[PDB]
């Protein structure tokens, strides 16, 4: 088993975690100066979102220079310092990497849009409107329509996400060759680990054909059934990943689970893992911005397809949280000043036990929660602004009905300032934040969680060692007790004769668990909430509310 397959991965969102200047913006030396932190809880590896050159009308995934650092995060020496200070503590650094689009301000789409006839024309996506209308009726993520028309040539070009971003074009050969020769660039300098953004949506269906009604219904899907795809992403790792020993990680947003295992399976040299997005979008709607009702039989249920996609030569990433996501603990667990911190904890348990790599998305080690939007503009994002475009505009939700539902939904929520004490703004910033800190960082704090034992940081710092130290936990089997339970959730990791269980109450009740027949408890290895360990050989348990605990059994 390669290093990433017992690693804990977690992840910085750079611009909102730790800023050194004033600005209100997190930078590189903020991320360099906390790295004691994140190696004292316990942290192997780190994926930071982009760090590119970029306007920021997606911040940081609109690169308009792939080979510069981004001015908010600081120069290239800022780079390279931190990936020197990284390895000192024996750290590993995952980037970002971000091809389905560029800005519109990169250098390419600017030679590219200046005429029909220029040796950039073909980086990107140029068509002819039909019938005076676009050139298809594809919709974009961010709002309207995929195309857009360009006054310069009057063809319109394609944009899966913003007008701003406008995706390259991966059948044209020397594209495909920059982006190589670009990623070279990075790994060159001793990256670790790339993350893929978007991976599945590189490759585009031949004469943009209109989408189905069946197809517009979901067309994130049908985004990534491109038929070049995997064409694509085995010449890239041919040309590229075979020549360095950096681990790869897609995020394949919108694929079926089924054809995951194309993009991990080891023998068909992609990519290493994968991150899906069944489990965190298991409640929302295909329009991505309304809430589903779900329960814990339907959350165990997609981890456990997830688990089965993996097999002998594949491998998952697993994740509560994320920088595109709401706050875990308001999502998955129970954010009410009751229940928040023992809910925490139990994700942790669960994040931290599942067979997979673990990311940890900054803030949720603290218990950071969702934050109380008013209206606008605390949701200041460009995929809002599209939801208000495509569904308040056209008349068919409210403002108050989009807002009720971004508020728990929107991304927003997983961009707030990182709550490092209780001075002002958190210690995130001497100035005034991109976006205002959540009030309650005066309980809520890393100062205060790291002093205290009881704390979900103390937690997750248990946890980690301890599935360090357990082989298990990482690379054994998975199983799923019960996938029928909607109370408590249960399963076994086992590896080399050596079997674990885990237990974790998702309800505010009081609840029990008889173990299957044949098994009982032979070690407590942690609980969380829990007054007092089972008794050695126990065949049941009682759970108090939200406690999660991790067994060793015979
Ligand atoms: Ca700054």
């Amino acid at each position: 088993a390669p290093w990433w397959k017992s690693a804990v991965f977690y992840q910085v969102y750079p611009r909102s975690f730790k800023d050194t200047n004033g600005d209100g913006i997190g930078d590189f030396k903020g991320l360099t100066e906390k790295l004691d932190y994140l190696k004292g809880l316990g942290i192997d590896a780190i994926w930071i979102n982009p760090h590119y050159a970029s306007p920021n009308t997606d911040n940081g995934y609109d690169i308009s220079d792939y080979r510069e650092v981004m001015k908010e995060y600081g120069t290239m020496e800022d780079f390279d310092r931190l990936m020197a200070e990284l390895k000192k503590r024996g750290m590993r650094l995952m980037v970002d990497v971000v091809i389905n689009h560029s800005s519109d301000q990169h250098e390419w789409f600017k030679s590219s849009r200046a005429s029909k006839d220029n040796p950039y024309r073909d980086y990107y996506f140029w068509r002819d409107g039909k019938d005076g209308h676009e050139p298809n009726n594809y919709p974009s993520f961010f709002g309207g329509s995929a195309w857009e028309k360009d006054p310069v040539t009057g063809q319109y070009y394609l944009h899966y996400f913003g007008r701003q971003q406008p995706d390259l074009n991966w059948d044209t050969p020397k594209l495909r060759e920059e982006l190589y020769a670009m990623l070279r660039f990075w790994l060159d300098k001793g990256v670790s680990g790339m993350r893929f953004d978007t991976v599945a949506t590189y490759s585009k269906t031949p004469g943009f054909p209109d989408l189905t009604p069946e197809q517009m219904k979901n067309f994130a899907e049908a985004y990534t059934q491109g038929p070049n795809l995997h064409r694509y992403l085995q010449e890239m790792h041919e040309k590229v990943f075979d020549h360095y020993d950096a681990v790869t990680a897609g995020q394949i947003f919108g694929a079926p689970l089924n054809q995951v295992p194309l993009f991990i399976d080891s023998r068909r040299k992609e990519l290493d893992m994968a991150f899906t997005f069944d489990l965190i979008r298991y409640d929302r709607a295909l329009d991505r911005w309304h809430t589903i009702p779900r329960t814990l039989a339907d959350f165990r249920q997609t981890i456990d397809k997830v688990d089965a996609i993996a097999g002998e030569y594949g491998w998952n990433t697993f994740f509560l949280g994320n920088h595109d996501n709401p706050r875990a603990v308001s999502h998955f667990g129970d954010d009410r000043p009751q229940w928040r911190e023992a809910s925490a904890k139990a994700l942790a348990t669960v994040t931290l036990t599942q067979r997979g790599t673990p990311f940890i998305f900054q803030g949720d080690e603290l218990g950071m929660t969702n934050y109380p939007f008013k209206t606008l503009q605390d949701f200041d994002d460009i995929e809002v602004k599209g939801f208000f475009q495509d569904y308040v505009e056209t008349g068919k939700a409210t403002a108050e009905e989009l807002l009720t539902n971004v508020a728990l939904t929107s991304r927003n929520n997983a961009r707030t300032p990182f709550q490092w004490d209780d001075s002002a703004n958190a210690g995130f910033t001497t100035g005034k934040p991109w976006l205002k800190v959540n009030p309650n960082y005066t309980e809520i704090n890393a100062a205060r969680e790291i002093g205290d034992p009881k704390s979900v940081y103390s937690f997750y710092r248990n946890l980690i060692s301890i599935r360090h130290e357990t082989p298990a936990l990482s690379t054994g089997s998975y199983r799923d007790i019960d996938p029928s339970n909607a109370d408590v959730y249960a399963y076994t990791r086992s590896q080399d004769g050596e079997t674990y269980l885990v237990v974790v109450n998702f309800k505010a009740e009081p609840r029990s668990f008889t173990l299957p027949d044949g098994m009982h408890i032979a070690e407590t290895l942690i609980e969380s909430s829990s007054p007092a360990a089972p008794a050695a050989g126990a065949a049941s348990l009682e759970l108090q509310p939200w406690q999660s605990g991790i067994y060793k059994v015979k």
